[PDB]
């Protein structure tokens, strides 16, 4: 039987890293990409579908699962795994980004919001609430300084983080259940501040984590300055856990985190986008929406191994989502999905090889063009 | 290889049949329900998912498709069995009934009006149009006549489907590829009245047609009503031919209608209604999003075969359509079509087993208990 949590490291290749997962419910390869499966659906997808594309691991939200249908309501139901019929490891967010999204007063003690009925999230609450959904890997309760942000405010929000970061460490440890069949990862902060983002590092690491998460980036600063923190930043996490880069990103972001350090990444961009009609390629998106497409017979790409290419044509497609037709959104949605987990794959593989930076630059100049 | 068409009656109980029509696309076995798959696709479902809850044909809705995408848009693309990716056979409405439901000048020579851009639409257009479509059953154009309607009106209108039901004969058989590959069916009209049914039958046999609807049923008459037009018009029809009554309709109304002869169904009942959260059970059809169900474990219904039976609970599903979620609508409409299939299939057997008049007795008294 597998163990509760160990990270192998198969291959490097610079900053770049590929290998394995391995948890009770399953293996996760690495560098990874989770699905985001928000009131417990990825959007538009049976759970067997999102596993067909390649998916290993999905992401859960905390926020939302405690308003609709609620923590404890899941909990007397089985758990999450069993609700949605999913029974892979599931990643829970804290809550900490979302509430202070889409919901609230803020203290040391943790945060009180109104849905969009009043309700409260701590570090204490937020660890409780992943626990009754049964979540494999459990992410601390942070904040996530908004960008920009003043040196004086990145670092209160900072410590803050670290203090929740203690406190969430304690609570999962205090749960026996949780403790043995979970992981719980830690969240680094310190907006684009290098002094910063090494204390965070260095209190995370002191507490001790299972892995790794980069917060407080994908959050208005753009590429060049997401990857000028990440060149600094990802080198201060401990080496031989995995480091979880949270909300990113376009496939372009996903490459150049992995030549920089990153093993793990969620976004809602190809779930959304998708069912927006957006379409990812190899030779970067298309909007299917748009009327060069109402003819064409090619599949959304001429290379995608994924069931819609093989089955589908942009022009019906097309179709459908002019048409407002659900089954618009499940095949874009299918497709963009397993384009994502396409690239994560080649990303592996390249890395596997030695030959992920010329992957890279092979991937940009086609994607790009 | 199979014919163009042939069908052959294997049980008779009473006025039940039960049995197969063969066509070049495959075989459907009757009684046989048809999903509805309005705008080139069955909402909310891929089509190897309506394959598998044992759908032997589908509906296209000639009207829609004419608008969008467009026919010999469709026609330029392959065809609508390669363009959704259905390749059994299809049976395509004439576009009479939702060119006065849903867009109107009404003349002898057709009915023009408005997209809901301006078009046209006759016996000619609309065999056109079902060829361009690459239909197998083609419907002929005709004018349902509202209900109520004074006998004058009624016959009036009959009259003027049966020159349309000429034309359309005509029409389809002038186009060579179309009269070798595809069947005609034609509608019998003449409202509530015996004798208009019988003059309608009359003229519609001896133009002589592949298969025989009802039409003008379904539309505000109710059951008690339409079982007693039912009750004459259906022996008028020729016995060694498909009778198909067009949108009809919810359970029971497909068991007193095959005890009436009919061996054909469509309706937008399963998919429409799942979309908005009844689902039908063996027990009368319930409304997933009431409280009742916030944390049922149980299935849709406790005996249904189908894929989301065997895989969700009615807690997961009522949070699904509460919240919104596509998944929701998907899970809802494979089932309630399943349901549908299983009816049919619990039909055809006990007429093969000369124990209909039993099902249908205890059918009644279970759903309506
Ligand atoms: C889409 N961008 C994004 N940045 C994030 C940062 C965090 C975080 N906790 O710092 C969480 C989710 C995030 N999503
Ligand atoms: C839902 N009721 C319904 N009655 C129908 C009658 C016809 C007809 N052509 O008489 C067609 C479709 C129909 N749908
Ligand atoms: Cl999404
Ligand atoms: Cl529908
Ligand atoms: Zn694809
Ligand atoms: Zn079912």
């Amino acid at each position: 039987d597998r163990p509760r949590f160990s990270f192998s490291i198969a291959a490097r290749e610079g900053k770049a890293r590929t290998g394995t997962i391995e948890m009770k419910r399953g293996v996760i390869r690495t560098p990874a990409f989770m699905p985001v499966g928000t009131a417990a659906t990825v959007k538009a997808l049976k759970p067997e579908t999102v596993r067909a594309t390649g998916a290993d691991i999905i992401l859960g939200n905390t926020y939302h699962l405690m308003l609709r249908p609620g923590a404890e309501r899941i909990a007397k139901l089985g758990g999450l795994h069993s609700f949605m019929g999913w029974d892979r490891p599931i990643l829970t967010d804290s809550g900490g980004y979302q509430v202070m999204s889409l919901s609230t007063k803020q203290s040391e003690e943790g945060v009180t919001f109104k849905s969009h009925s009043r309700h409260m999230l701590s570090p204490e609450r937020s660890i409780e609430i992943q626990h009754l959904l049964g979540s494999d890997i459990v992410m601390a309760f942070d904040e996530c300084t908004p960008y920009p942000a003043t040196p004086s405010r990145a670092a209160s929000s900072m410590e803050r983080s670290m203090r929740w970061a203690k406190r969430s460490r304690d609570a999962f440890d205090s749960r026996k259940e949780q403790a043995e069949n979970a992981a719980l990862f830690g969240i680094q902060q310190g907006s684009v501040f290098e002094n910063l983002r090494q204390q965070s590092a260095d209190a995370l690491a002191e507490i001790g984590f299972d892995g790794y998460a980069v917060g407080g980036l994908a959050v208005g600063e753009g590429q060049d300055e997401m990857f000028r923190v990440l060149d600094f930043s990802v080198p201060m996490l401990p080496d031989d856990k995995p480091h979880y880069l949270m909300g990113v990103g376009k496939p372009d972001d996903i490459v150049g985190a992995v030549e920089r350090g990153i093993d793990m990444f969620d976004c809602v961009l190809p779930t959304r986008s998708g069912r927006n009609g957006q379409a990812f390629t190899w030779d970067g998106p298309i909007n299917i929406r748009n009327a060069r497409f109402s003819e064409d017979l090619k599949p959304l790409d001429s290379e995608c191994h994924c069931a819609v290419c093989q089955k589908w044509s942009r022009a019906y497609i097309h179709h459908l989502i002019r048409a407002g037709e659900i089954l618009g959104a499940m095949l874009m949605t299918e497709h963009n999905i397993a384009f994502y987990q396409q690239l994560m794959q080649k990303i592996r593989d390249s890395i596997s090889e030695g030959r992920f930076s010329q992957f890279a630059q092979d991937f940009r100049a086609r994607y790009f063009a």
